[PDB]
């Protein structure tokens, strides 16, 4: 069978990966690109060493809230005129706060400002045990048997062991844990109409057998709602490509490093998809304690999604949807 990989998208990818991580100072980087249609690894690329992207797991952050606001509209515990109180709290010693205060925000602000107080809330709606069974759905904690040694399943944690802060802090991608090619995986959810899709190594004549996550159309609004993540007013104008509209993730993360969350070392991550009303192409970036030129997703793995997703729709041959303007 025809392999999966385009070596000008893996050139590409490992490339602007490499300058990116240098540009940053960073410890190390990990790129996956999937076909979003049909769930083909296009390119997988990691900094010199091991295979990261498939034997590394990551919290995912921000990067899983997608998935718990559609999750919530797919069940009907909210909706797009829901204007929900955003004010930060505390249980105990945790607290559950956003980069700034805002007072209030609907469903769309929650992903375009990335309110963790937000998903808190619209995850709140939800039992322990019906959110474990949606996190191990998206294939948390579930190996993908991709072949590679040292490969990662995840963690998930059983449902009947958390706090209840706990199933808020996981909402905002704490204590989860995933390869950026199972969190990459979960983006086909999106992407494919509702169903998640396996991912493949050799290139697909037809979609494989999937999974459904969320209704057709609730994958199309979410769609709609992460566009507003690379325009303005989102965390992630950095990764806008010239020609497309973008739906798009971004994510910080403190490191868990000598046994306590450290606040001033980061992972950052962009995740995206485009063109986003019709996707053809997943782009999957982290780039693990930048040092130099900042740390927030959006302006650290933002540049190098905009510089793997504009080449490989190019690659591909996938026209612009609106003039050129670069
Ligand atoms: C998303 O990733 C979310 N991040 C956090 O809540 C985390 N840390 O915040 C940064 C800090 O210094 O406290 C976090 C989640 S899991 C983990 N280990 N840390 C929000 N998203 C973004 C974003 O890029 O979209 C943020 C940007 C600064 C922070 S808040």
């Amino acid at each position: 069978g025809a392999l999966s990989l385009d070596q000008r998208i893996q050139t590409l990818a490992y490339e602007e990966l490499n300058k990116a991580v240098e540009y940053h100072q960073a410890k190390a980087g990990t790129v996956v690109v999937l076909d979003a249609r049909t769930g083909e690894i296009l390119a997988l690329a990691n900094t010199p060493g091991r295979n990261r992207a498939v034997t590394d797991m990551i919290e995912p952050g921000s990067a899983i809230k997608p998935f718990v606001i559609a999750k919530a509209l797919d069940a009907g515990k909210t909706d797009l005129n829901e204007r929900l109180n955003t004010q930060p709290y505390k249980i105990g010693p945790s607290p559950v706060r956003d980069t700034h205060v805002y007072p209030s925000l609907d469903v769309r602000g929650i992903m375009q400002k990335s309110s963790n107080v937000g998903t808190s809330k619209l995850s709140a709606r939800f039992g322990a045990e019906e959110m474990y069974d949606f996190y191990h759905e998206l294939g948390i904690g579930v190996r993908m048997h991709s072949g590679f040694p040292g490969e990662t399943a995840g963690l998930l944690r059983n449902w009947r062991r958390w706090r209840p802060i706990e199933q808020a802090t996981m909402s905002f991608g704490y204590g989860l844990q995933l390869s950026l090619l199972q969190l990459a995986r979960a983006y086909t959810a999106l992407t494919h109409d509702g169903v998640l899709l396996p991912l493949s190594f050799e290139k697909q004549a037809v979609a494989p057998q999937g999974k459904r996550i969320f209704k057709e159309s609730t994958a199309r609004e979410v769609r709609n709602l992460m566009v507003s993540v690379t325009e303005p007013g989102g965390t992630g104008t950095a990764g806008a490509v010239d020609g497309f509209d973008v739906g798009a993730k971004t994510g910080t993360a403190r490191k868990f490093v000598n046994g306590r969350y450290a606040d001033n070392k980061h992972v950052a991550t962009f995740i995206g998809f485009a063109p986003a009303k019709n996707p053809r192409v997943i782009v999957a970036v982290t780039i693990d304690e930048p040092t130099a030129h900042g740390y927030y997703g959006g302006v650290v793995a933002g540049p190098p999604f905009k510089k793997i997703m504009g080449g490989s729709l190019n690659i591909l041959g996938i026209s612009p949807t609106k003039p050129l303007t670069a």
